[PDB]
Parts: C-alpha cells; structure tokens; sequence
C-alpha cells in the first residue's frame, strides 16, 4: 500500500492506449531485456544526449510487455515508475524519509520479482541526506529490484560518477541519436496523432522536408525531437489560420516557413516575390555603389547561386577578397550588400584589423582556455555568430595584422568551423565572408598579384573565391556619387520640411573639389559637411531661415555660398 | 468543490464584471492561445518586467473566453490563479501536494496561472506535468529565468517563452482613456482628457524605476486621490499632475515644460553662477553645444569635442563641472583621466583594455569602462600635450565615429559625450606664442577635426574676492551647529585673495588657507571660551595675520 | 491565561468556544483586541477555530504586530489575510516628538519630585 501512493503504473497505463507508438530501435530494447533478465546486478541505465529517445525506449518496452512479446521470464511484470520527489516533500524531522522509503522497498521485496522499477532522471538519487539514496546499495547488487533508468550523458558524470561505489551497480546502455531516414520512419509512424489532435492533414512530403531541413539549419539540437517541433508548430499555426479567423493541409512550404521565421534564415524553395528582387538585384545594388561592375556581378551571383539551391551545402556561401586603390568603395559595397540583404545596417559583424598588430591579440575573437581570466565570457566573433547565423563578416583592412592571425580563419574559410574556450564549434556555413585590403595600391593586374603572392602563403589564397581588383574612379560618373551624398543629406533633413536646390555648377565644383586622385572619394563627405551643414546650422540658428525654405546654393567663385 | 476553500478564481469572477477592460495588446493573447493549443510544449510562460500587463493578458484571455472567441478545443474551460502567499518548510510542500492532488482529481479544464514561478522551480511537478493532465500559464522576469529555469529546472525543455514588452506612450494613453469611467466610484471629480496624455508623457521621461502601464497609475489615480482632502476645483490637470511628479522626483517644478528652449537658452550666467569670469569661453562653448542640438550634422560624432588651454587654477576644471551638472543634471558625471603616464607604446592599451586572459582584463580599459555605464558624461584629458603619439590615433576615430571597441569585444557609444583636452603649454604669451606651440606640438590635422581651441586668461583682483566669498559661504554652512556668523572685512578678503594666488597654481591654496586660520582659530576659541552661541565673531586684519 | 490550566483533551477547545460565543452574544458592543496576533498561529497544542467566527464580522478584532513579523506568521496562510486590513504606522518626527514630550513632562515630575 506504499508503492501506490508514491508510484504510477506504466504497464496498466499502456493497456488503455495512453502511450505512443514507439517505432524502431530494436537493438536497445534487446539489450535492455537481456540486461534486465540476468541473475545479479540486472540494473540498466539509458545514457544519451537530451531528446534522443531515452524514455520512449521504456515506453516501447512497456508496450512490448503488455502485448506479450518478451522472453519467458518477463511475462506480466508491471513496470512501476517511482517519483523520488514526492517522498522528500513533507519531511522536517529526524528519520522520516528513511521510513517513507523503507516502506516502499519492503513492499517491493515482499512480492516476488515482478515489480520492475523505473526511476526517470536518476541523477536525483544522491540527495535528501541531512545516508540517503544509499539504502538501496544492498538490494542493488543482489537482483532484488530491476531499476530501469535514464539520464543525460552530462548529468551522469556530474552527479553519479562521483559515487563510484554506486555506479558499479549500473550497466550503461548507450543511446545515440538516429539518422535522417530513421527520423523519417519515426515521423511516418507518428503522423496519426497530430492529424487527429488538429483537424488538418499532413503530407509525407512535409514530413521528409521537416526531417531534412531541421538537420541542416537547427544545428544545436538532436533529431528524434527537433523535427517534430516543426510539424507540431506548423499544424497549430495552420489550424489557427483555418479556423476562427475572418491548401487545407500542411505541406513542404509551411515547415520551411517555420524554419525561416524562427532562427532567421531564408531557407525554403524561393517563393514568389523574392525571385523578382533577385533578378533585379545587380541593378538595385548598383544604385548605392557606382562603378565596380566587375565585382557586383560576382557577389550577386554568389547569393543567387546560394538561394537557387546549387552550392556546396557544407562550406561558406562566399569568401570574396577584393582590394585596390584607396577610397574606391570596398567597405561601401560591403555595407550596401549588408543593407540589401537584411534591410538593416548594424546586422553585419564588422571587425577591424588595425588593432591586431600583436600576436597575443587573437584571444579576443577565440576566447580563453580553461583556468584563465576571461573564460565564461567566450569569444567576440564566436558569440556574435552563434546568434544571428546569417550576417556577413567584414575583415576590414586585413594587411596590418601580422601573419599569425591569418592562420585562425584559414579554417574558417573552406569549412565554416571555429571553436572557443568551451570547445563548442560554431558553423559559418551560411554567412558571406568578406575581407578587404590595400595591398598593391598603384600597380596593374600583375604588380598587385605579386604583392598578394608575397604577403600570403599558397595555402591561404587557395581557400577563397575570386580575387577581385577594384578599378579606379572614372572622371564622368563622379557627379552621381555627389547626388548620392546630397540625397543622404536631404534624407537627414527630414525632421523639418527643409528642401534644397543645388545648382549644376555647384555640383560640378563639389565633385571636382574633394576628389584627390590618390585618396579617391575620401574627403568628399567632410567637404560636403564643411560647405553645407555648418552654414545651414548658422542660418537656422541665427533666424532668417525657417523650415520649408527650399533655399538654393551658388558657386561664389572661391568658396561655396548660399 | 475541493479547492475553492483555499484558492481564487478568474473565470467565475469574469461573469460578474469585477475585471477591468482588456483594451489593446491582442497579439499576445492569440500567441498564448496557439501555444497552449499544442501537443508538446503546450504551456507558455510570459517573460517581461513587472507592471507590464501579464495578469492583464491572462485575465483578458479569460474575459474573451467567457464571451466565446477561442476555438472549441479550449471553449467551456475555466482558469484559476495560484495564490503564492499561501505557501511562503513543511507547508510549501504539504500544501503543494494537496493542491496538485486536487488538480489531479479535477482531471480537466482547471487551467492554472502561477505568478512568479521562479520561486517554485521544483521537480515534483515534472512527473505530473509530463503525463499531461494540467496546463501552466506562467509569468516571471527575464533575469530570474536565466538564473532558475535555465539551471534549477531540468524541465526547461517543456516551456515556451511568450515575450511581453512595455507599450508606447500612444497605447498607454489609450489604456488610460479606456480606464476613466471606473474612476467615478472610488474618486469623484471631472477628470480632464489632457491630464491623461500629460501624465503619460511625463511619467515616461523622468520616472525610471517603474514601467509604462502601471507607472501611469501612481499618477492621476493619485491626483484624484489627493484632491479629496478639500471636502472636509473639480477639474484635474497638467498642473495637478506636475505638482505631484515634482514632489516625487525631488526636482523643483521649473522644468515642467520647455525642455528644448528653456535649459538651452538658459545656458547663461547660471553657468557664471558656478564659474566667475571667463564669459568669452562660456559663450563660445554654449554656442558650440547649442549648435549641435539643431539636427543638421551627421549623428555619428561627439556632442562637443572642443578643448582649451592656458594657465592653471583659473577654472578649467570648474567650467567642466558646471557644464556637467547643468547639461546632465549631475555634478559627479566626469571622467578625469590623466595623460601623463601614456608616454610609451606598452602603456597605450591601458585605456582600451587587454585581451581575454592577460593581466589587466577584468579591470577593463581605463577609458571605455567609464563610458559603457552612464553614456552621458564629459571626459577630461589632463596634460594631453605630453601623451605619446599613439593615443591621438585612438581619439581620431573617437571624434570621427561615435564608436570604439574595448578588449572584451563590446562596442561603446561616444556620440553623446563631451571631450575636453586640457593642456598647460604656453600660458605666458598673450595670444600668439601659445598658438605657435600648439601648431608645433600637435598634428595640424587633429586640430582641424577639433572644435574651438579657445584660450583662458588670468583673474581680476576685483572679482577674485567673489570666489573668496564663495569659500566663506561654504565654511559658513558648517558653523551653524553653534549658530555663529562671520563679520568679514574687505581688507581681510583682499588679504586672503593676495595670499591665495601663487601664479603657478591659481586658486588651489584657498581651500586650505581659508580653512586653517578661521576654522582652527575659532575652534580653539569655542573650546577655551570668549565666544558663545549666536555671536557675531568680527574678523579683521592684524599687522601680518588676520585676528578675530 | 486561557491555556494556563487545560489538559483534559478538550478543555482549551471548549473554553475558547465558550468565550467566543460570549463575544458573539452582545453584538457590536464589545470590540475585541488581541495584541501580537501572530501568536494565535498555533497555541493549540486557536487560529483555525476563530476563522469561521471571523467570517461573520460580528467580532471587530483590532490588532497590532510588527511589519516583519506580519509576513512570517500571519502571511503564511492566505485564508487569514482575506479578512485583514493593514494600516501602516509611521514613526514620529523631531517636532512631533518634542510636542509629545512637552505633553508628557508632568507625570515624571510627580513620580520623581523634581
Ligand atoms: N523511437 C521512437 N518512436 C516514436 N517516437 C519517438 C521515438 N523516439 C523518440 N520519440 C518521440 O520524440 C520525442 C522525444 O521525447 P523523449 O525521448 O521522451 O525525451 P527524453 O528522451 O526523455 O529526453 P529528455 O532529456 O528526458 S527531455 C517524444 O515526443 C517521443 O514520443
Ligand atoms: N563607387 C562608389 N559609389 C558610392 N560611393 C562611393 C564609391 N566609391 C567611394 N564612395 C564613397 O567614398 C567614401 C569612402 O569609401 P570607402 O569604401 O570607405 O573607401 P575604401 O574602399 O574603404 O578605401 P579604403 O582604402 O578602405 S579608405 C564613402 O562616403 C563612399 O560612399
Ligand atoms: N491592455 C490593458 N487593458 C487594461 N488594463 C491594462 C492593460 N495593460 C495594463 N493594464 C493595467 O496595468 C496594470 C499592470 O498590473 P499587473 O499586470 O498586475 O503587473 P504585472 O506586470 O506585475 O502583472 C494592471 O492593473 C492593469 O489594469
Ligand atoms: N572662475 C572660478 N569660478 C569658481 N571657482 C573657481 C574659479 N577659479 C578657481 N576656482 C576655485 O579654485 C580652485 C582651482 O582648482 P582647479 O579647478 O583644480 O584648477 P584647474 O582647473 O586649473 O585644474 C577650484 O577648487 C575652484 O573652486
């Protein structure tokens, strides 16, 4: 009468059909049975990563016992699931939990050997001391109670393996996570409870899509379970849409929609509307960056190839290095791409390369080994890419860092791997890598290539894609970048109703000035600021110019005036 | 028929009408419904700050249920809140056994709602929850989630986090104007409609401890409350709100309005109230800082990057303190770093930090660590002229983009601070030799990026006595425990002014000189005799010293 | 003095029942006042046989306890707080204390003849 106010009954719960149809995993049930049906020390433990099917094995064993499919000395054994938390709840006295547990042990050993036990998460068996979880060590290595267990591979060696006299009485049954085909089989077996929990239909195509997708993009969970979340969420969403709100089944597009909305990745099959933007992508990107027509095409073809379904699935989506003269638009093109792809400017993870002149400064983007000052923090780059695994990474001006930092990303490129202090790997498999430089800076297409081959080693150039050479700035289209800067200033002048009437000779002079041939278009921003913003703030603070004054500008031969 | 003796109800209490409206925030309700109508992980927990509207959300779900909008899957249901004060040993656990067994024997639509579950999470609910005969609509704080329900749980893998954010001023005013009829049974007045928007926009700006939906209730629900004592004038208003907001925040009711022109054109001799003289520098700095409040320049730049040099002990630092406490409402809002030891390359990184694992890392960089917190400070650079030529490269991209990266990897925001490069070179020539020394010792490109490079000047003996009077007043604040004053003489003031000038340091020795003679001599006086409370204590000048 | 002598297995129960019924006899007249009402949490072997009588509002039961102690004995069970109304008391200031002492400096003069 003790192991019924402190225990459920899995066997009697299986007869009512209130369990799930465990599919597959025959070797594990066989080993559990052959370890549970020996003479002495017949206690198995199911070890494995979280969510790989540890309890489902015991549920399947219960169903097998109910159905009569076990060896001869396993018939009608009525496996029992204790809960050690409901025995340590009310006890504030000397010797209370001891009695509460001795009653259960005596009621187990009083009957014959048909009370097979099951303590889920038995890493909680070492507590309640004050001599607790230690009274069963006599009955363990005697074949009195069977004690089918299950615990995480990490919580095992943290709580149990410090009790080497207690972990001797347990046989470890390793449970690894299944493969994609096994997950598809499991889902096919389980695609009947959701179709009746929700009033919808589910397709084998959707099941296969979930099993294949969740393995490639959700890269921090295991795969009997990370694939059922997608099916359940898609069914719930489609039901909430179909009913009570002012193609009646889930398909291989809703799973991709869930995987895209959650964890922020454009994974899917290129629905309508995106294709239009991807065709009109080079012409659009060329609106913020002028010229460099030979380098926009490659970057655009990278993304088009990636989202078209033709690219190496385990490798970065692009590893372009482009270099050339100063002030030509390398980082500007990088920022333009980051803006066109995410509609936000801070989404890109930009790190400089002027601070890495010293060898020891690499620990900033890796981390620190165990036992050092900053170790629980981690690494800047690793943490920045663990979340938001879709940004672009700009290694700005990677020529100042001396040749020891290159070797770190030598395996970021070509594999998409990087580890930190804790030993966890992060994947740069769907991020566009970009690293600029200024090496060469004056030569032709054969003098700068010699500089590259002399400053880098052959095992580093071999990793990355096209080495783009940015061409100079053509004296004709210089007015257009001036129009770009003026439109930016006008957009800034939006909190008021101010407009501008810049004249053509004023534009000509603003383009000719601040365009040093050795510094490209660097001083143009500061020149526009000096010649417009200071005077406009003066005329706005000193009265005599209010809002809405669409005021023009002139040449004023020496200096630009109002 | 077994738990009503011990718990509340939010479903039967919904048919009565004791619940308030549910107006607004209709996305979170649908999210909670679709999360709760699942097969796994089918119990959400609301994650938000206190006073944002979690209980409002759940009671609104109940009020929608009572009329019928949810699907039939959760129609004809009932919800109950858990009274956590009933448990908090021997009672936190026995009563828990009792209520969980009650829910077990309910066996159905008894959907629960536990407030502050981060105190309950511990494992005895797992064998009952995994079986699936109870649902748990939770509510807690984000920071208490990462602490308990991420480690102490072992059940985190069956909890969905529905995020709740504080509303904006517009929907806050919406809730306010929705909840105005029920304020005619507890208080009776004619509440004005402008009072609500005023209270909202005022509570938003200065009140920081609380959050929007409930923060607007310690308001006018207080104004309609403290207008009751006048029945032992029936229109509340922005004045009847400001009178309590000012008394709350302790700031006098002057800044109630006009935060864009007042406290901006008011940048006047109230600065001079703190610094005596230097009107040219005051006006130049005021004009330069008010030019940046227009909105025409690029937003990625410091608020003011000017500097100034000349002689010391004139008020360089004092002008900085005055600007700080005027523009940022705090006097202890400076970061005085001293550029006298940065004369080596192996000492440059001491102000930016060190990588994760070397000597000075947890101490952080000496410059960025003071800006990561309170990014509304002025940053003084003492003795900049003799810093090694590598910190100029840092401050270049500092005053070029309001961004900088410390050793940790964080990014700091400089675009709303005020830089000051104090220097002492020159100070002998009138105006030209100091400019020559500047042009010789500084990179002329840096000064082009700098703002005004105005110069300080010496102090006049007539206004120098004003500072002596300021110090005398500071001292007079202290000897009030004996109720004494000082009958101060003009020869005495001028004697103090001459004996505290030392034109290599400025007005440094005043705090010591004025203190020593007066304080110690009159202390010996009070201790021996010949002076009592309420006396006048006249002070004049002896042949050399100043006898009392 | 209600639990002073009571050992015959029902004495304190019947005694408290009797005194409570005496309180309920005359309605409105008598305003009960228990000081340190946290002591009634146990004291049995009260507290639980006073709640149904308090669900009738007949007794008034003005009380007083310390703030920190209120949330240690009274606020353990929520069936008690449903019938309690807290009235916070603040400490007096310097002027109020001076006034009180001026009002009280006549009893110590007759106690100590000075
Ligand atoms: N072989 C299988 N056949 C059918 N369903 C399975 C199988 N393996 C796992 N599942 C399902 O996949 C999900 C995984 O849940 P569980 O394996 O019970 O979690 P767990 O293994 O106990 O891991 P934790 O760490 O204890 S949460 C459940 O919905 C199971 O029903
Ligand atoms: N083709 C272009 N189209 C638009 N803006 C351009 C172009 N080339 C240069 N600019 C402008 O030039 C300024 C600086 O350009 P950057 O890309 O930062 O120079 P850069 O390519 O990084 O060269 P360095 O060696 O790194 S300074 C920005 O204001 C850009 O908008
Ligand atoms: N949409 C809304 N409709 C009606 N009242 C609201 C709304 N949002 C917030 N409130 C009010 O704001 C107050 C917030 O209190 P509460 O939600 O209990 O705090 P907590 O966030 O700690 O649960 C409630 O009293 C509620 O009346
Ligand atoms: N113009 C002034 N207004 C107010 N106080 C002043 C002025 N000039 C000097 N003082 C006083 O003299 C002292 C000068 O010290 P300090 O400000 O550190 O000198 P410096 O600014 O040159 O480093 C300060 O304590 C300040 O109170």
């Amino acid at each position: 009468q003790a192991l019924q106010k402190y225990s459920t009954d899995l066997t009697a719960r299986a007869r009512e059909g209130k369990l799930d149809p465990v599919i597959g995993r025959d070797n594990e049930i066989r080993r559990v049975v052959q370890v549970l049906s020996r003479r002495t020390k017949n206690n198995p433990v199911l070890i494995g990563e979280p969510g790989v099917g540890k309890t489902a094995i015991v549920e399947g064993l219960a169903q097998r016992i109910v159905a009569g499919d076990v060896p001869e000395s396993l018939r009608d054994k009525t496996i029992v699931a204790l809960d050690l938390g409901s025995m340590v709840a009310g006890s504030k006295y000397r010797g209370e939990f001891e009695e509460r547990l001795k009653a259960v042990l005596d009621d187990i050993k009083n009957s014959a050997g048909q009370i097979i036990t099951f303590i889920d998460e038995l890493h909680t068996i070492v507590g309640a001391g004050a001599d607790a979880g230690n009274m069963i060590k006599p009955m363990l290595a005697r074949g009195e109670l069977r004690l089918v267990g299950a615990t995480t591979l990490d919580e095992y060696r943290k709580h149990i393996e410090k009790d080497a006299a207690l972990e001797r009485r347990f046989q470890q049954v390793y449970v690894g996570e299944p493969s994609v085909e096994d997950t598809i089989g499991i889902l096919r077996g389980l695609k009947d409870r959701y179709e009746v929990h929700h009033g919808v239909r589910i397709t084998d195509s959707a099941l296969v899509a979930a099993a294949t997708l969740s393995d490639r993009y959700i890269t921090a969970r295991f795969l009997p379970d990370k694939a059922i979340d997608l099916v359940d969420e898609a069914a719930s969403r489609l039901r909430m849409e179909i009913d009570s709100r002012p193609k009646e089944e889930v398909g291989p597009d809703d799973i991709a929609d869930v995987v895209s909305a959650w964890t922020g990745i454009p994974a899917g099959r290129l629905l309508e509307g995106e294709t239009a933007k991807l065709l009109r992508m080079e012409d659009e990107l060329g609106k913020r960056v002028i010229g460099q027509k030979a380098a926009v095409t490659a970057v655009s073809d990278a993304v088009r190839r990636s989202r078209a379904g033709v690219s190496d699935p385990n490798r970065p989506t692009g590893a372009f290095m482009f270099l050339g003269p100063t002030g030509v638009g390398k980082t500007e093109l990088a920022k333009a791409l980051a803006d066109f792809l995410f509609d936000d400017e801070r989404a890109m993870v930009r790190i400089d390369m002027s601070e890495y002149g010293e060898k020891h400064t690499v620990a900033r983007l890796i981390g620190a080994p165990p036992g050092y000052v900053g170790y629980e923090a981690g690494g800047q780059l690793t943490e920045a890419v663990r979340r938001r695994p879709y940004t672009v990474v700009l290694f700005d001006e990677i020529e100042k860092a001396h040749p020891d930092v290159f070797d770190v990303l030598l395996q970021v490129l070509d594999e998409g791997r990087l580890t930190d202090g804790h030993g966890r790997t992060v994947d740069f498999r769907n991020t566009i890598l970009i690293l600029t430089s200024n090496l060469g800076s004056g030569g032709s297409a054969e003098q700068v290539l010699a500089a590259v081959r002399a400053t880098f080693k052959p095992e580093f150039i071999n990793r990355l894609d096209d080495v783009l050479i940015f061409e100079g700035l053509n004296p004709e289209e210089l007015v257009r970048i001036v129009d770009i800067q003026l439109a930016q200033l006008g957009k800034r002048l939006a909190q008021r109703r101010l407009q501008l009437q810049v004249s053509l000779p004023a534009k000509r002079w603003l383009a000719q000035r601040g365009f040093d041939p050795v510094y490209g278009a660097r001083p143009l921003r500061r020149l526009v600021q000096q010649a417009i913003g200071d005077q406009l703030a003066k005329m706005l603070l000193a009265g005599q110019v209010h809002d809405g004054d669409t005021v023009p500008v002139n040449v004023s031969p020496d200096a630009d005036s109002l």
